[PDB]
């Protein structure tokens, strides 16, 4: 079923997240952790304080698709045992110091091709594929975004229902 997904998504805010590597999102998946550049990080941080659940949106550049998404349970934090992302170019390690854990709600895939009919209205109704990293999606478009991805079976919402 999909009720307490459903209830996760609940007034929500979902972020669009755009990694330039698949190995930073595979660790993210293993690891249940996000860093993103200091602009971000902020914003992250004060959503987390506004709403029962922050949504994070993975997508890879130049895959096509997007690889799941994942509720920040946690601000950011600083100076743990250092995450081995694989470091974009010009960008350094303490710009990517701020991590964020996560669980992740859905690890499967979604092409590009099944969301061609949601926009976002908070990027001038571009499809919501289309959006710099830490573009916020409007509530409407990211549940709906969110519910089309294909169930995954091995996540259990009951732990995160409890953390709202
Ligand atoms: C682990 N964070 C990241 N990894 C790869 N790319 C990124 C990231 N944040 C923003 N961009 C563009």
């Amino acid at each position: 079923g999909t009720s307490k997904l459903k209830y996760v998504l609940q007034d929500a805010r979902f972020f669009l997240i755009k990694s330039n590597n698949h190995e930073n999102v595979s660790l993210a998946k293993a690891k249940g952790v996000w860093s993103t550049l200091p602009v971000n990080e902020k914003k992250l941080n004060l959503a987390f304080r506004s709403a029962r659940s922050v949504i994070l949106i993975f997508s890879v550049r130049e895959s096509g698709k997007f690889q799941g998404f994942a509720r920040l349970s946690s601000e950011s934090h600083h100076g743990g045992s250092p995450i081995h992302w694989v470091l974009p170019a010009g960008m350094s390690a303490k710009m990517l110091g701020g991590v964020f854990k996560i669980d992740w709600i859905c690890r499967r895939e979604l092409p590009f091709t099944k969301s061609a009919h949601l926009t976002n209205p908070w990027n001038e109704h571009k499809p919501v594929k289309i959006g710099r990293d830490g573009q916020e999606i409007e509530l409407e478009c990211g549940t709906q975004l969110c519910l089309l991805f294909p169930p995954d079976e091995s996540i259990d919402l009951y732990q995160v229902i409890h953390k709202m």
